[PDB]
């Protein structure tokens, strides 16, 4: 139920009109397996308030590089297409409703 | 010329008439030293579009909490009262500057 | 199941051949407390291979800013008083047993 | 003088001699492009007691994934056939100096 992003499609996605969370992750990334259907779960309850995207570091350098990304994973959430959140490492069902309560309000 | 703010006046600062850029900070923050006068150069150069502000997370929990903060450092503008962009790390001048240049105005 | 380690103790407890697991926390990480428990069990359950430590950073910035940390939570595991592994974030269960496979044993 | 590493060659220069320093990076970090004449010199300077090389996560996602590569850059200092002491992000010659050393002998 994710949006797949792009360098390319990167900035059209996060100009629409509902918030959008993005996944920096990378197929070496343990963590970011085991959160996929955490994430895609996620994704799948609230649609109706944010899209939920994932964006590949290995084969888009030049957004994770845009926005400074230091570690994988690392979710950003985009409001009026630009960063409010930099959530760092595995995260949680909980700590995604908890972060994403304004969003989800 | 960087105003301090707690738990106690956040609410308002950031209710204030300029848009804030809060300063989350710690005392074992790597960068933040190397920050401290980009941060006063910018505030002397955008004077009448911004209010430059500093939290210190390790006497602030509660705004700190409250904003999802994890990485330090961590600035936040804040304009109609609610976070509008988020920035991690250390920023140097032109970042700051490409960064920020579009909501501040 | 986890000693607490401050500024003052910190290099006596990682002096030693048994591994040393050390979470750098702070009173303003939600994710942090979320975690507390699943490093309880863990402790409780792995005590022969490792010994398990918490830092709070509001506290102590000495060691928190000797090993760089940037983000919270931030574990790092310690072998022969060197840091071995930093382990970024959120820890489940499974991940601290992942990550941490060589040392469990 | 810093090798190239590869899924295919790794393990075969980490399991022998002297100790390997390996730099886990990618296209898109920040501070790897400034770093790299700096471990380059580091490399030189202590060529008898180490070997430094350089691992591209993306094109080698074995290992990558094997040693729970997270943060990017990231050190690792490999003795004998294991780590024995890991350094995450932006490291400057003083600090690679300081850090890593007095571990080579
Ligand atoms: C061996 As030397 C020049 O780093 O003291
Ligand atoms: C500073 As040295 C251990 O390379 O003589
Ligand atoms: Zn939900
Ligand atoms: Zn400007
Ligand atoms: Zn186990
Ligand atoms: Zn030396
Ligand atoms: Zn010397």
């Amino acid at each position: 139920a994710t949006m797949t992003l792009t360098d390319a499609n990167f900035q059209q996605a996060i100009q629409g009109d509902k918030p959008v969370l993005v996944d920096f992750w990378a197929a070496w990334c343990g963590p970011c397996r085991m959160m996929a259907p955490v994430l895609e779960e996620f994704a799948e309850a609230h649609a109706d308030k944010v899209t939920v995207a994932k964006l590949n570091v290995d084969e888009n350098p030049e957004t994770t590089s845009q926005f400074g990304i230091m570690s994988i994973p690392t979710l950003i959430l985009f409001k009026g297409g630009e960063p409010v959140k930099q959530l760092i490492g595995y995260q949680p069902k909980e700590q995604l409703e908890a972060q994403l309560a304004d969003v989800l309000q």
